[PDB]
């Protein structure tokens, strides 16, 4: 029989649209490679080459079947296995739009605790892909399975995008019932207060999951019921099917504007054998438009789209973003925020030094490397993964997201190293030219901590991937402590001497053999401090050879009994808080009778008794380069506080580890910072690391909220930071990595910092969050050391030190380490240097977020305005970047605008319009703007 | 990667032959059409629409892949479906080799219960559609899952097709472990007796099951280890699968002669996703063959037979059967010769039903209906299946094969009147349907139009249509009402009539499966039988018109107590034997503290108790007609043992059930044979109804049988009979369906009837033979008859042949009401089709005759004797093929292959070295010769 495929929309009926799909996590319950391949299904059964090829033998039959398909992750993978036979039909498929691809990043990143930076990065990377192989624009974005949703989701990584839609699962449980009830789950959403409906996108929110209604689930071996129509063979039950189908499209219709809606036909790695689907969908359509009452039709989502926005209809507005998110009463996933504490600290750092990276491979003029394989591209993009940074896969998948970035970072180090080499003499050399340390956090830097020959020193060469000048002390250790430290004029720097601590010793012990295998020589007995001076975009080289503190205008005070701060203050600029410091826990919840919920990798579900609550300094240091105050908490809870010289905050260093759960109790750490502010239950928190958004406390803009959960439904992801304030004062509180953050009373804010837990929160993981570390055999739980950042300013003045100190915390200085005389090494290498013209620096509102080399001669460069309009009177302004001076050492052939994943040219973008309830190469930038261009030399 | 998947066989290594298939059961544990569509997947994963879709698909991606298929019920309903863009694509696939018919046949037939003349009908169905479509004979047997396998499977469904091979993976456990041990696995098998060398073929019994070795299966979602080439992916493990595969093919090597081995890559239902299956194939060959210590390629059953043809290699002799088949200690499979005993007499009544069908349709001029949807074909066709007139089906399963079957009989019923109508008339078609009425309920006393009032001036005509192409007398035996009936033959002449009463047996089965069969209740037991003797020429009919202690009428004389039998004795030829019949049953083992195996649909495992004991005449009638002794053993046993006037046997007529199971103990029930005839373990067995094999008690010629099962061990598959004989007498038993039998004691023969269980025998169907009725369940009755008779050495083959073609080929009545002289009128009242005066040789049967597409007729003749069993008739003889058709004239005459897919002077025969070594038609003894004709 011949069906009736080619069915399109028709105006006086309800449409239905099918939109075939698969979900395919980058790693989930099995690694990346596994899922693609198809092993271990008897952990999950999963194989998307299977996908894949079926999908593509199935489009191929017929012309009028339709498929979406978002990872570009897994499609790269199975693209350079196929031949060049199958590469001419998928051209083919994608052309005649059979294939669409949606999202089209390397994955589908997590929206909670990624940063920006990276989100644009992966997003670039499938981007460019779709673009050079099919000349492709993706225009729907697919965010169907992540945790909530995050307001740059929608403006930045949704409209300046291209998107016109974005379409997810997802949303509060509440808030649904209202968005039914309303038919408000469909909005136009304007994530952006800057730029509102310049930077606006349809949002679909599905009415329950991303599935398809119960019995349309067409998968090969499951048991639905097939569409039997033949006259020939016994229980024909074309008429039940049809029936079937409209009772599900009327109830979905019920909660819907417009006479369309969307069917999500398919789920989790389906489309194993593609046609087991496409024989249903096809009968389907025939036989339910034979029939009439209703209208089917294959599509996806962007010509779903263009259908709503052809109706004559006007639609509701949404503002800010969908955190937090919960699936049940006691079931809010805030503990994901901060879920794999380590994890997510190694993504953020590997994503400031892949920056750097691909400035110094760009000036050093190497090639491309982001389609090998293991590449840092890869692994990092795998990294954003809305399982992987977001620390809710399996243990064995976490592990594998670690090996490949630690393959990557190794070979980013290379670059990095045989970049400096050539850009520092007066590209071919090799990666031994220079050697370097990422394992300072446990003090292991075997190039600072061996002798050094005589007539010989230590080099060290500084290098600055910001746009701004510079200082920063530098701190190695060393053995020495008669060491002397020159800048490159001859001139003997003010050094400190700081004593090795016995935390930090255990940590090099344990961790060290851990990760490299053995036992390092003996912990270092100090380490050395200096001031380094670099200029933006450059090196400085420096040889080195044989209950009060506060050494500048910030102060603190501790108790001298329970070693515990007591008050802030500034003396220059006269903020002064009584404030207090403490660490507590929350005990996980198991469930009980009447909710079985437990708390784990995704869910935060606290007892509800009070978080449990003996600190002593052993330590007070003061000098002229930093004052610290070593506060020990409890065997597995210690810190170090400590202000350095010229910066205007504290440095808090946490190590908590091991969390104790041999007494049946999970534990869930936090830092609390107690003051008097008049905070009036409002608090501030970053999207992504851009915008703050105002949240309130036990407040929902959309619903009236009902309190369930009083803690776990006020935290908020953070991946810049937190701050509240009052009539006097501003209190700022910047991360190092993914964490989540709340305000529980008001001038209180806490930070969650690790977690253990003894149950599984029973959403699909099937496994404790119960991170260890382990060697014969000596397994503990995992510890983890990081530094958060607190300051006091006065009202309209905190917003400058949030953006630069951010900056400044993302894109630290470089250090590369060689023993060489002096003489010789000034004799053949430039001690200070800078890329761009002498004298010149990004303004400070200004970031150069990307400037890396393509294939060809292509430069991708982008630059971001890293405020809000009214965050500083003098930063929130219009300002501009002279890309002449920026590239000193070249000149600027071509310059070329383009969108924010470089697929488009910005001047031929074009924007739907909706009807909304309630409505030289000197580059200009205002607020919160991001432009990316594309350059020739 | 491109891979390198066009390896051929390589001389001077292993080579693995992987042959990709697909098990598909028509109907088992769901119904045929459900495994079709892919629906009640919770009741088992299986979609054969998918396997034929994916597979196409696979192919197509890849010259050099290949895939065979067996099961044409599935794969026409499929082609029906298919677009012509798809039927080209196939028929590109099929001719480039790619995708292999093995069998061939509308099913995978059981080779135990089934009629050599159902496996030649439902064979030559699929075999006309694959040359039709394709023009492509396929020339490799595929025999995978039935359980065990006949004579008449080697022979005659082998070589007499034009296989050169047959493949199966069930033989019985001691043997199987034996052949490994001689590398004996593959043989060349003689199953014919008369034919030795020259109906010979390569026997392949693979070394364990038809599946992949551990680890090589590669279904959609299954647990296999991918093989992971891609250096760009963690976990490469190329090295691993390479040596993975080697070692599965030494240990094969092992047991295997030449350097040669098969890989059956499949199993039931398999190959839903085929991709999933190619792409490990496809790399396993590339990668295998790069490492060089074996090869592998992409096969075919009948490629590898080539590749073990051209090897230099002498092979083992097989001879006889493979039955009865165990897998286990005690786990014969012989309960299925007996399971769902009133299935297996519907198959057996509606087959030669529609021998008959095919004849009075080609005489009417009836067109071909043979691959319309739910014709006769097709319903007894798919009931050949290996789970389906064996019994080992689900019972939603074998009430959908029952559904089929009647559907086609009500079609066939239709054609027989019309063409009776037609063929009868005066002025030789229009008729309908209604000209004349039949019944089939004669069983269960049931047929309206002879227990309804006859009108005034009018008569009850009885046309008598007579199937055989021998002269026949034969007592009809219709329900009637009225005690004053006269009974006329054509000429006037008034008949002898023997009326005999109604039992309450019969009535009480009436009342009950009327309602059941029918959906009404029927009215009022009919008060009597009238009985008369009927006369007929072959291949024609008569009619008949009706208006207003020691027992046996003829030679054959039986004694009885004042129940139990207890002599029979022929005084004209001599024969006397002192002879007891009673009915047994064995208890059902559940298992017991050695072995968990309980006795099932497939498997009889008794309790290891003797058998229970079961008794008093109710009645003793005597006529010219017919003498009866009506006996009660038990409430749910009874049976009537008739002699009719001018047969040279008794029949015993059984009414067993409802077998009672609420006392928690399952029962099989036999009726036992008991003489003192000096058997010496002896007896002998027919094989799909054709040749007999002797049997010997407790003893196999292929390997020496370890005792485990005296009984169960001892039972084998009945579709014409059983029989025993010393130097005195032959005493002979046939059946009227698929039956098992035994001797389990010198002098004495068994059949065991009918079986009901309370527990599964663990082979997959999962459900206890519990057959029921319902409108108020109770157990099933079965009602049938068996024949036995007593004769000299050497002239009881002269019975069996001809009375086991009588059972097949009863005669037809045909009913109206209507004046005498009116009728005589406007029909002839006797005719014949063939020549007047011409009969067939006793020992040929007309087995196939049957109108084709456009003018073409098939026609079958069987020789039915062996060589040694009838002086005068295992000889030389012949048929005119011209006086056999009176009525028409021969235009054209082609001799062909048995399923008529080959002409027949063009068929080739393999050479083997063997261990141990006018339109007149001539037939040898055992020769069945087939025709295409054109009028
Ligand atoms: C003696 O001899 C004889 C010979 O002759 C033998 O044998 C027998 O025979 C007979 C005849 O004669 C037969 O009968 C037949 O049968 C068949 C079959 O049956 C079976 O099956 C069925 C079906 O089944 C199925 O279905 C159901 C429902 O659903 C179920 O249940 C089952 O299980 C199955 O299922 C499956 O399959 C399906 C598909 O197919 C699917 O769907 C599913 O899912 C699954 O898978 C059934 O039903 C039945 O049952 C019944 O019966 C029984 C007994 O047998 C009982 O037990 C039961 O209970 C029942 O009964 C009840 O019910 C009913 C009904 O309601 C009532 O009536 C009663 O009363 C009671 O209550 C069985 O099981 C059949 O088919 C047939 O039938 C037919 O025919 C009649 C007359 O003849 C009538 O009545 C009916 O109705 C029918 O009709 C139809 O068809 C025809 C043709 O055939 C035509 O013509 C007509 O027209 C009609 O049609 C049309 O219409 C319809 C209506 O509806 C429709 O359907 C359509 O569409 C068309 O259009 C008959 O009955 C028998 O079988 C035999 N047997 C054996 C065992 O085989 C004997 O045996 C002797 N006896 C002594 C020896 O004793
Ligand atoms: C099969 O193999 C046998 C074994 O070698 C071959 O027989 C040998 O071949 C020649 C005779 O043709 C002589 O050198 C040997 O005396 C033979 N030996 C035996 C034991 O026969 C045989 O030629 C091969 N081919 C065939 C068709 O038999
Ligand atoms: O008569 C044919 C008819 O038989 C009965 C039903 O089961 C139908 O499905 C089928 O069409
Ligand atoms: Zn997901
Ligand atoms: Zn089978």
């Amino acid at each position: 029989m011949k069906y009736n495929t080619g069915a399109g929309t028709v105006p006086e009926q309800l449409n239905v649209h099918l939109v075939p799909h698969s979900h395919d996590d980058v790693g989930w319950l099995k690694t990346v490679d596994q899922y693609y391949v198809g092993s271990e299904n008897y952990i999950q059964e999963a194989c998307v080459e299977n996908v894949l090829d079926s999908v593509v033998m199935s489009l191929q039959r017929d012309p009028n079947r339709k498929f979406v398909f978002g990872e570009m992750a897994f499609f790269h993978r199975w693209w350079l296995e196929q031949t060049p036979e199958t590469k001419e039909l998928v051209r083919k498929l994608v052309k005649a739009g059979q294939l669409e691809f949606v999202n089209g990043g390397w994955c589908m990143h997590d929206e909670a605790t990624t940063h920006y930076i990276d989100m644009i990065d992966h997003t670039t990377l499938g981007h460019r892909f779709i673009q050079e192989q099919f000349n492709k624009i993706p225009r729907a974005g697919w965010q169907i399975d992540p945790f909530g949703h995050s307001a740059v989701q929608g403006y930045l990584l949704g409209a300046e995008l291209g998107f016109d839609s974005v379409h997810f699962a997802r949303i509060d449980y509440q808030d649904r019932e209202k968005r039914k009830a309303e038919k408000s789950l469909e909005v136009v959403w304007r994530g952006s207060k800057t730029f509102g409906s310049s930077a606006q996108i349809f949002a679909n929110a599905f009415p329950g999951h991303y599935g398809p209604p119960n019995g349309f689930n067409f998968e090969v071996r499951n048991n639905f019921v097939p569409l039997q129509d033949d006259p020939r063979l016994f229980d024909t039950n074309v008429e039940e099917r049809v029936q079937n189908f409209i009772d599900a499209a009327l109830t979905q219709a019920k909660i819907t504007r417009t006479n369309h809606i969307m069917w999500t036909m398919g789920d989790d790695f389906q489309y194993q054998y593609a046609e087991s689907w496409f024989k249903q969908m096809d009968k389907l359509i025939h036989h339910v438009n034979k029939d009439g009452r209703v209208n089917a039709l294959y599509s996806t989502p962007s010509i779903y789209t263009e259908a709503k926005n052809a109706a004559n209809q006007t639609w509701p507005l949404k503002i800010d973003d969908y955190f937090p998110y919960a699936d049940g009463r006691n079931a809010y996933w805030t503990g994901f925020y901060t879920s794999r504490s380590a994890l997510k600290d190694y993504v953020r750092m590997l994503s400031g030094y892949y920056l750097a990276t691909r400035q110094l491979g760009f000036f050093a003029g190497k090639k491309s490397t982001k389609y090998h394989a293991f590449d840092l591209a890869d692994a990092l993009g795998i990294a954003q993964h809305h399982d992987a940074v977001s620390g809710t896969a399996k243990q064995h998948t976490t592990n594998d997201y670690a090996k490949r970035l630690a393959i990557g970072a190794s070979k980013a180090e290379a670059v990095v190293s045989s970049s400096l080499a050539c850009l520092t003499s007066k590209c071919s050399a090799p990666a031994s030219a220079f050697s370097q340390c990422h394992l300072f956090n446990i003090s292991y830097c075997p190039p600072t901590e061996s002798s050094i020959p005589d007539d010989k020193s230590l080099v060290v060469v500084v290098y600055n991937p910001l746009g701004w000048s510079r200082n920063e002390i530098v701190r190695i250790p060393v053995n020495d402590a008669n060491l002397v430290v020159k800048d490159s004029s001859g001139n003997k720097l003010e050094v400190q001497y700081v004593e090795m601590d016995d935390v930090t010793a255990n940590l090099r012990s344990f961790y060290v053999k851990a990760y490299e295998g053995e036992v390092p020589k003996d912990a270092d007995v100090y380490w050395s401090l200096f001031k380094a001076s670099v200029p933006p975009l450059g090196w400085s080289t420096y040889f080195i050879s044989e209950l009060n503190i506060g050494p500048g205008d910030l102060k603190m005070s501790f108790s001298s009994l329970t070693g515990q701060l007591k008050r802030m203050y500034n003396s220059k600029t006269g903020v002064d808080i009584p404030i207090q410091q403490n660490y507590l826990w929350y005990e996980s919840s198991e469930g009980d009778f009447s909710d079985y919920q437990a708390s784990g990798a995704y869910i935060f579900r606290p007892n509800g008794q009070p978080p449990p609550h003996r600190s002593s300094v052993t330590r007070v240091t003061r000098g002229p380069l930093v004052d610290e105050v070593h506060q020990k908490f409890n065997s597995w809870i210690s810190q170090v506080t400590r202000l350095y010289k010229d910066k205007d905050h504290a440095e808090i260093e946490f190590t908590i580890g091991p969390i104790p759960t041999d007494d049946g109790v999970g534990k869930e750490v936090i830092t609390r910072m107690t003051s008097t502010m008049a905070t009036n239950k409002e608090f501030y928190t970053d999207s992504n690391g851009r915008d703050f958004l105002k949240r309130v406390r036990d407040y929902r803009e959309d619903w009236p909220l009902e309190v369930t959960q009083p803690v776990a439904g006020n935290y908020y992801p953070l991946n810049l930071g937190i701050y509240t304030k009052d009539e006097k004062s501003e209190f700022s509180v910047l991360v190092d990595r993914a964490t989540g953050g709340a305000s529980i009373k008001d001038g209180e804010v806490e930070l969650m910092l690790h977690r253990r837990t003894i149950r599984d929160d029973g959403r699909g993981v099937g496994e404790p969050l119960d991170e260890q570390v382990c060697m014969e055999y000596t397994c503990e739980g995992l510890t983890v050391r990081g530094n958060y950042y607190l300051s006091i300013h006065k009202p309209a003045a905190g917003s400058r030190w949030r953006r630069t100190t951010g900056q400044e915390i993302y894109s630290p200085m470089l250090l590369a380490f060689t023993q060489e005389n002096m003489e010789n090494w000034k004799s053949s290498h430039s001690t200070k240097g800078i890329y761009m013209d002498p004298n010149y620096s990004l303004p400070p509102s200004v970031a150069l977020i990307t400037l890396e080399e393509l294939d060809d001669g292509l430069v991708l460069l982008r630059l971001a305005h890293l405020y809000e309009p009214s965050e500083d009177a003098e930063y929130s302004t219009l300002t501009k970047v002279e890309l002449k001076k920026l590239f000193a050492t070249q000149k600027i052939e071509e310059l070329r605008e383009v969108s924010l994943s470089a697929n488009q040219e910005k001047s031929e973008m074009k924007k739907m319009k909706w009807s909304v309830e309630g409505d030289d190469f000197v580059v200009e930038l205002g607020p919160m703007e991001i432009r990316t261009f594309l350059l020739q030399f």
